[PDB]
This record gives structure tokens, C-alpha cells and sequence, in this order.
């Protein structure tokens, strides 16, 4: 069944979920700001629109081709991101899409009370606002589940990150292997309405 | 201490929470979208500002007429919740304002799920824009307590309505009743960032 995603442009957690998807021979629909990211894009045989995930249009579009059975995979950032969130939410639903896989990050939500001073001085803002946007596909017609990162890594999967739910957590995960949770997340049988925290206990920067 | 209030015009709870306000000569501050509503509490007392809750500079007078140590009250309804309550919000911050009582309904944020089909049809999206203005005090520098009453009927105040936390709720609240209950959170020592169901059990419209 198709992906849709938002925020795979570059090089984090979306770049390497569209790549395993890719390396599966799956359909994959995703929304690319920059034209000549798209066709780069679009040769290994992404349906790229491309666009801004604020422009109702080229998410309609992208909506669209992805088809009603498709899944929304999320991991955008940056500066219009409640709005753009709440966009992508609602063009979901009018396209007949039911299905989205949102990931934030540690502090969202019911996180938030756990938010160092430090980690809200630097990030809280953008936090904040993520928070809106898990607020909006909470209350939506779409079957979702959210995943909050704790401190993003580059390089290997480890297999060793876990899925915590409804208590205190604090610690780093590899982009990697958020790419991973999310594909496992994604084959289940269902999302059912689930928020979880994701760290590799003990993982440290070097 | 000084009460701004917003959302307190009409006849509505915020009117009767102004009204408690006035009888008991506290110093009230509000803003209002009509001059001759404008005109009229300014004439009982009230420092008007007038306006409407969008518009930063007319928040930011309020704010600052105000001063640091008021509290802020909202009981506003209108078409732009979300981007009315962040302007409040972000300009009483800015105003050294910290603490906030604000007024939502039964069913946004965590009682989502318990909200009927029927009121989803009626306040289904009024509810989710409220449910955002909640997320964005709950991680606001603000101390608040949220409170959210089950359907609002006119008539004198009974003294029965009460605070339910954490749990299922369903029924009705005179807005009378919301207003006291307001200004009991008011006078109480702190908020201590609360959230609370309010109906009054075994209270019928008829």
C-alpha cells in the first residue's frame, strides 16, 4: 500500500523511512520544496509534487495520487509547522486517506511537563508547535499513531531503540532506527490511536 | 488584583464572571469588539479596550492596563479561537503576566474521546480549535487552570455545580455556576496548572 511523505526531503528520519520503502518496490507519493531535490527524487520512481506542504493545492495533489488506501508518514520541521501539519490533516481526510504515522519529539504533549530548561531554551518553540499539530490529527478522522524521537543521532541502525508509552522518558535515538519503528509501525495490522516515546536507553552522543 | 477578561461581552459566562468582578469593586480590564458595549462597562467601571482579540496591539494595551500582576480570564467563543487565545497568551507573556483561567468545553483535549457524535456534529471543530488554545497555554510560561463546562443553560446560579478531574463527564452547568466557580479558582492560593470538568449532576434544560 502507498506511503505519503511529508518531510522526506534531505537527509534525517523521513530521507532514509522513503529509502526503505524505495528498497521494498513500494509506492511512494512525497511533497519536495526544491525542484531539482524532485527530480532526483522522481528518478528513483517517487511520485514527487512538488511544493510546500502550506500549499493546500500541491498537498491535495499529492493527497490525490497517493490514493484513499495510503498511508501519511510525517516528518516535517521548520518554520510553518502547526499549519502545515493541519493542512496535510485535512486534505487526508477529504482525499478518503484514514491512516497517518506522525513523529515529533520528546516534550510534545503530555511530554512537555518533563521538558528540561535546557532542551526547552533551545527547541521549545518548535516543540510548542509540534505539539499543535499532534493535537489536530488527535482530534481528526484519521487512525494515526505518534512517535516522539528523543535526541536525533546520525549513523546505524543499533535495533536497539524501544517504543515507551506513558511515563517519563530522556536519552537519544539514530535517525535510523526511527526510520525503522516507523516501518514496523506502518505494517501492523493498525495504528490504533497510539503515542509512543522512542530512545535507545543509555545511547549517548560520542 | 486587577482582571483582565476577554470574551466578556454578551451575556454570556464571561459577563456574569465581569459582573462578580465589579460587585466586589475589583479593577477589571476587558476587550470588546462593540463601542456602545465598550462604552457601557466603561460607565460600570471597566477599563475597555476595544477591539478584537487578533489584534495584537489592542491585546498588548489591555495587557499593559492590566499590569504584571493581573490575572487573565478567557471565555471567548468566536471564529478565530486558536489565533485569538495565542495572541492573549503570547502577549501576556510579554506583558509579565502569569497566571490564566481559561474557559473551553467538555470534549476538547484529553475528553475528546468521550465527546457524543451529535455535539461533534453541532461544536466539532469549534472544540478542536479550543483544544489548541488549551495545548498552547499548557506550555505556555503561564500558570493556568483550564475548565470546561458541559452544556451551558441561562437561569440563576445553584451552588451544585462541581469540579470532576480525570475522568468521563456528562450533563449541564448553569453559566451562573461557571462564573462562581471561576472566581473561586480566582481567589484560591494558586492554579497550579489544572484542568477540570464542570457540571452540575442531575441538572436537566427543561
Amino acid at each position: 500500500t502507498p506511503w505519503l511523505l511529508f518531510g522526506a526531503g534531505g537527509k534525517g528520519v523521513g530521507a532514509r523511512t522513503l529509502e526503505l520503502a524505495l528498497a521494498e518496490q513500494r509506492p511512494v507519493v512525497a511533497v519536495i520544496r526544491h525542484a531539482d531535490a524532485a527530480t532526483k527524487l522522481a528518478q528513483q520512481g517517487v511520485q514527487v509534487f512538488t511544493g510546500d506542504a502550506c500549499d493546500a493545492s500541491v498537498v491535495a495533489a499529492a493527497c490525490r495520487a497517493a490514493g484513499p488506501d495510503a498511508l501519511i508518514i510525517s516528518t516535517m520541521g521548520g518554520a510553518q509547522d502547526y499549519l502545515a501539519h493541519r493542512t496535510v490533516i485535512d486534505e487526508a481526510e477529504k482525499a478518503g486517506i484514514s491512516r497517518m504515522i506522525l513523529v515529533t519529539s520528546l516534550g510534545c504533549g503530555d511530554s512537555w511537563p518533563f521538558l528540561s530548561e535546557r532542551a526547552k531554551a533551545a527547541f521549545g518553540q518548535a516543540v510548542r508547535e509540534k505539539t499543535l499539530a499532534e493535537s489536530w490529527l488527535q482530534t481528526s478522522q484519521l487512525d494515526y499513531a505518534i512517535l516522539r524521537p528523543g535526541g536525533l543521532l546520525d549513523g546505524a541502525a543499533t535495533g536497539k531503540a524501544q517504543r515507551i508509552q506513558n511515563q517519563e522518558c530522556h536519552g537519544f535515538v539514530r535517525r535510523a532506527d526511527v526510520a525503522a519503528h516507523i516501518h514496523e509501525l506502518a505494517n501492523a495490522p493498525a495504528l490504533n490511536q497510539q503515542v509512543y516515546s522512542l530512545i535507545e536507553p543509555d545511547l549517548k552522543p560520542a
